[PDB]
């Protein structure tokens, strides 16, 4: 589909009425293999952190370690079909401008390239901006060929705000998701048992981010 149809018809009303969506086939095959084949070198030149500290032992030989991040600008050499996606994902924003709760979305952050390892490990249960940071959407790209959660874990457990039931996103190949970034959209990561590949990037509302930068200011001279 052309961004504007897809944002006008599904991701607005969408948003609007459940406050996640889900695009599945977003890019095709062979951008989206494209985009796989990026992150995993990266990946294979050790771009990616070691991991998060998910349990410290006295020893630290043992320790284990969860989710690789990386930051991706777009502009990297070797990252040009991540910064392919990153402008598909802001004009799909960008068409739906205004449309999307009383939000005015006017910047995003760099791109952040995760990478659970497929040792067990996941993400704890977490709001992405609890405390009022100005991020408003959340935009999640995933690259995993085949993906079975079935066999392999790592499903997105979404608990919508005043809901009993849960939301399972599996991290499907060439699959974009949505979610409001703030409490109304609390989850998690279930443990990942292969590699599992995530690109995420978050939407700032306008209002909410200048007054943000207020409360947590930016010094000039006298
Ligand atoms: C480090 C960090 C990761 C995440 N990632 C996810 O919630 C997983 C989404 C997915 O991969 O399905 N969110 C925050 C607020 C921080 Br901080
Ligand atoms: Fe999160």
């Amino acid at each position: 589909l052309p961004a504007l149809k897809l944002a006008l018809e599904y991701i607005v009303p969408c948003m609007n009425k459940h406050g996640i969506c889900v695009v599945d086939d977003f890019l095709g095959k062979e951008t989206g293999q494209q985009i796989g084949d990026e992150v995993r070198a990266l990946h294979d030149t050790g771009k990616f952190t070691d991991g998060q500290l998910v349990s410290q032992k006295s020893d630290s030989s043992k320790d284990i370690r969860g989710d690789k991040i990386t930051w991706i600008e777009g502009k990297e050499p070797g990252c040009e079909t991540i910064g392919l996606l990153m402008s598909s994902m802001d004009d799909l924003i960008r068409h739906c401008n205004g449309k999307l709760g009383s939000y005015k979305i006017n910047g995003r952050t760099k791109a952040m390239v995760a990478c659970y390892p497929g040792n067990g490990t996941g993400y704890v249960r977490h709001v992405d901006n609890p405390n009022g940071d100005g991020r408003c959407v959340t935009c999640i790209y995933y690259l995993n060929k085949d993906w079975d959660a079935k066999v392999s874990g790592g499903i997105l457990r979404i608990f919508p705000e005043g809901k009993a039931q849960f939301a399972d996103i599996e991290p499907k190949f060439d699959r974009l998701l949505f979610f409001w970034s703030d409490r109304r959209n609390p989850h998690e990561v279930q443990p990942a048992y292969a590699t599992r590949y995530a690109i995420t990037v978050w939407y700032f509302d306008a209002d909410e981010r200048a007054r943000a930068k207020v409360k947590y200011l930016v010094r000039v001279e006298l």
